[PDB]
């Protein structure tokens, strides 16, 4: 689909068999999801954003369905203000910026 | 044009008569520019993200050229690690997400 930016590019995603809302974020290198229970092992990690660094749980090869499109990759779980889908997963679904 | 997301979507912009490299960010509601002595009246503001909040100066009606595309709107100047072009200006240049 073609998405305009007059409103936040929020879409429904399915992760861990659970539906959630997430922001298509071209300005994010990684995908960061709000604290939740994901199966499998995780390694501690730190990522930075506008107001500093935060500690997150890194889960690898996690299946994520974005607007019906399949992706399998790294998902960081931590105290983020909103769920964001970053470039690591956006590239998997062939997302591009056009103008 | 069409921009892929293999790398950070960095483009050249022109603000206050200066050329800068900025990030096209669909996840940013506002445009945040690195510290610079821009002329004009401003109002104190606090914006948050991953990381917490940072203090910025809000400047309205600032002419910004993005890849040859003229635009004008609110620009927040503060201690940001990178120049961020948010949705407030992306909509003006007709930018869209496609997948
Ligand atoms: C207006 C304002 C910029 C404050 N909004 C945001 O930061 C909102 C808040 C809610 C969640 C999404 N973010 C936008 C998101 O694109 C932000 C904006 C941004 C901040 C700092 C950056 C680069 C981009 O420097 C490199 C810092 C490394 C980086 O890419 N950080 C990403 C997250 C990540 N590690 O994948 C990020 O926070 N991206």
């Amino acid at each position: 689909p073609q998405i305009t930016l007059w409103k936040r590019p929020l879409v429904t995603i399915r992760i861990g068999g659970q539906l959630k809302e997430a922001l298509l974020d071209t300005g994010a290198d990684d995908t960061v999801i709000e604290e939740m229970n994901l199966p499998g092992k995780w390694k501690p990690k730190m990522i930075g954003g506008i107001g500093g660094f935060i500690k997150v749980r890194q889960y690898d090869q996690i299946p994520v369905e974005i607007a019906g499109h399949k992706a399998i990759g790294t998902v960081l779980v931590g105290p983020t203000p909103v769920n964001i889908i970053g470039r690591n997963l956006l590239t998997q679904i062939g997302a591009t910026l056009n103008f």
